[PDB]
């Protein structure tokens, strides 16, 4: 089965930001739907537990260069 997790993104400028991100993340191995928002500032990422984790997606946002962090 497959689970969803909301990663805060602090410091998204503009709209550049989402793009990038959302690309880089919907390769992700596991990754399946995705919404990632400069207004709300953040990334809801659909995926698959067994092949990636929320440490893994909020770890290549913070190598992209972003204050990623969990929802909770
Ligand atoms: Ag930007």
């Amino acid at each position: 089965l497959t689970q969803e997790t909301v990663i805060n993104i602090d410091g998204m400028t503009c709209n550049s930001c989402v793009q990038s991100i959302e690309g880089v993340i919907s390769k992700k191995p596991g990754v399946k739907s995705i919404r990632v928002s400069l207004a709300n500032s953040n990334g809801t990422v659909e995926y698959d537990p067994l092949l990636t984790s929320p440490e893994t997606l909020r770890g290549a946002i913070e190598d992209m260069g972003f204050d990623a962090t969990l929802s909770d």
